[PDB]
Protein backbone atom coordinates (compact mmCIF):
# COMPACT_ATOMS: atom_id res chain seq x y z
CA UNK A 1 0.00 0.00 0.00
CA UNK A 2 1.12 3.63 -0.43
CA UNK A 3 3.24 4.70 2.54
CA UNK A 4 2.28 7.54 4.89
CA UNK A 5 5.36 9.43 3.67
CA UNK A 6 4.40 8.97 0.02
CA UNK A 7 0.81 10.06 0.78
CA UNK A 8 2.10 13.25 2.39
CA UNK A 9 4.03 14.06 -0.76
CA UNK A 10 1.05 13.35 -3.00
CA UNK A 11 -1.41 15.38 -1.05
CA UNK A 12 0.76 18.26 0.05
CA UNK A 13 3.85 18.88 -2.03
CA UNK A 14 4.18 21.01 -5.09
CA UNK A 15 7.81 21.77 -5.70
CA UNK A 16 7.02 22.46 -9.39
CA UNK A 17 5.60 25.89 -8.81
CA UNK A 18 6.51 28.77 -6.54
CA UNK A 19 2.92 29.80 -5.84
CA UNK A 20 -0.59 29.21 -7.17
CA UNK A 21 -0.82 31.02 -10.52
CA UNK A 22 -4.60 31.36 -10.99
CA UNK A 23 -7.98 30.84 -9.34
CA UNK A 24 -8.12 27.32 -10.84
CA UNK A 25 -5.03 26.01 -9.08
CA UNK A 26 -6.89 24.15 -6.35
CA UNK A 27 -9.45 22.78 -8.73
CA UNK A 28 -6.81 21.34 -10.87
CA UNK A 29 -4.45 20.07 -8.21
CA UNK A 30 -7.09 18.49 -5.96
CA UNK A 31 -8.31 16.49 -8.95
CA UNK A 32 -4.85 15.58 -10.32
CA UNK A 33 -3.54 14.40 -6.99
CA UNK A 34 -6.59 12.13 -6.68
CA UNK A 35 -7.91 13.85 -3.59
CA UNK A 36 -11.51 13.92 -4.85
CA UNK A 37 -11.73 10.36 -6.08
CA UNK A 38 -13.95 9.09 -3.32
CA UNK A 39 -15.42 12.33 -1.97
CA UNK A 40 -14.61 16.05 -1.96
CA UNK A 41 -11.86 16.52 0.59
CA UNK A 42 -12.98 19.78 2.28
CA UNK A 43 -9.65 21.47 2.86
CA UNK A 44 -6.15 20.82 1.72
CA UNK A 45 -2.81 22.71 1.84
CA UNK A 46 -0.07 22.55 -0.80
CA UNK A 47 3.56 23.46 -0.05
CA UNK A 48 5.68 25.17 -2.73
CA UNK A 49 9.15 24.29 -1.49
CA UNK A 50 11.69 21.58 -2.04
CA UNK A 51 10.88 18.25 -0.46
CA UNK A 52 14.16 18.31 1.39
CA UNK A 53 13.32 21.66 3.06
CA UNK A 54 9.98 20.32 4.14
CA UNK A 55 11.48 17.00 5.43
CA UNK A 56 13.95 19.07 7.40
CA UNK A 57 11.12 20.47 9.42
CA UNK A 58 11.19 17.21 11.37
CA UNK A 59 14.34 18.43 12.99
CA UNK A 60 13.07 21.90 13.72
CA UNK A 61 10.94 23.33 16.53
CA UNK A 62 9.08 20.65 18.41
CA UNK A 63 5.49 21.64 19.26
CA UNK A 64 2.26 20.02 20.21
CA UNK A 65 -0.06 19.10 17.39
CA UNK A 66 -3.57 20.54 17.31
CA UNK A 67 -4.91 17.40 19.00
CA UNK A 68 -2.27 17.37 21.76
CA UNK A 69 0.13 14.83 20.25
CA UNK A 70 3.77 15.75 20.68
CA UNK A 71 5.35 14.54 17.46
CA UNK A 72 4.69 17.85 15.70
CA UNK A 73 7.26 20.34 14.42
CA UNK A 74 7.04 23.94 13.28
CA UNK A 75 9.21 25.42 10.54
CA UNK A 76 11.67 28.10 11.70
CA UNK A 77 11.07 29.95 8.49
CA UNK A 78 7.88 30.83 6.58
CA UNK A 79 7.03 28.92 3.48
CA UNK A 80 5.01 29.55 0.40
CA UNK A 81 1.74 27.70 0.61
CA UNK A 82 -1.61 27.44 -1.10
CA UNK A 83 -4.80 26.84 0.91
CA UNK A 84 -7.63 25.03 -0.88
CA UNK A 85 -11.24 25.26 0.59
CA UNK A 86 -14.39 23.79 -0.89
CA UNK A 87 -16.83 26.34 -2.26
CA UNK A 88 -20.55 26.63 -1.86
CA UNK A 89 -20.97 25.28 -5.38
CA UNK A 90 -18.88 22.16 -4.81
CA UNK A 91 -20.85 19.00 -5.62
CA UNK A 92 -19.34 15.48 -5.86
CA UNK A 93 -17.95 14.43 -8.31
CA UNK A 94 -17.40 18.02 -9.50
CA UNK A 95 -15.58 19.19 -6.47
CA UNK A 96 -14.82 22.91 -6.43
CA UNK A 97 -12.35 24.97 -4.46
CA UNK A 98 -11.32 28.48 -3.68
CA UNK A 99 -7.52 29.04 -3.98
CA UNK A 100 -5.70 31.23 -1.42
CA UNK A 101 -1.98 31.93 -1.46
CA UNK A 102 -0.06 32.66 1.69
CA UNK A 103 3.34 32.66 3.29
CA UNK A 104 3.46 31.05 6.69
CA UNK A 105 5.20 28.71 9.02
CA UNK A 106 4.07 25.12 8.63
CA UNK A 107 3.46 22.48 11.35
CA UNK A 108 3.81 18.83 10.42
CA UNK A 109 3.72 15.54 12.33
CA UNK A 110 6.70 13.26 11.75
CA UNK A 111 7.21 9.51 12.10
CA UNK A 112 9.57 6.67 11.10
CA UNK A 113 13.16 6.04 10.16
CA UNK A 114 14.15 8.08 8.39
CA UNK A 115 12.00 10.52 10.44
CA UNK A 116 9.76 12.23 7.88
CA UNK A 117 6.55 14.25 7.66
CA UNK A 118 3.44 12.13 7.39
CA UNK A 119 0.75 14.67 8.25
CA UNK A 120 0.14 18.36 7.59
CA UNK A 121 -1.15 19.76 10.87
CA UNK A 122 -1.53 23.51 10.55
CA UNK A 123 -0.01 26.74 9.25
CA UNK A 124 0.60 29.73 11.55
Amino acid sequence: KETAAAKFERQHMDSSTSAASSSNYCNQMMKSRNLTKDRCKPVNTFVHESLADVQAVCSQKNVACKNGQTNCYQSYSTMSITDCRETGSSKYPNCAYKTTQANKHIIVACEGNPYVPVHFNASV
